[PDB]
């Protein structure tokens, strides 16, 4: 199994859900399934979000 | 920046883009984008490439 690491990183890095979705061009829908693990985001996306939390993106990967 | 291993792993693991495509349900199309790391699977998705291919799916990203 593999999950993913944004909820905890969004939380450290003190942001939202509705600004990494802004920042992203996605649904909140779409991020809160991501933190929830619900849904999982591409490689690419995940590589987009770490730029955007200013984090290596493996430290989003569980 | 991160990519995928799946066409190293495919090969080593002496199995086709198109074995793989008819195991997910998916065109070989796709699979062959994210071979040539042109698109990326989603977490998920990677999770069930690596249990088809025998592999930890951490052997799956770069």
């Amino acid at each position: 199994m593999m999950l993913n690491r944004i909820k905890v990183v969004l939380a450290e890095k003190q942001r939202t859900n509705r600004w990494l979705a802004e920042q992203m061009g996605k649904s909140e829908n779409t991020i809160s399934r991501w933190c929830s693990n619900k849904s999982q985001p591409s490689l690419d996306m995940l590589v987009k979000v770490a730029e955007l939390l200013n984090v290596d993106p493996r430290q989003l990967i569980n």
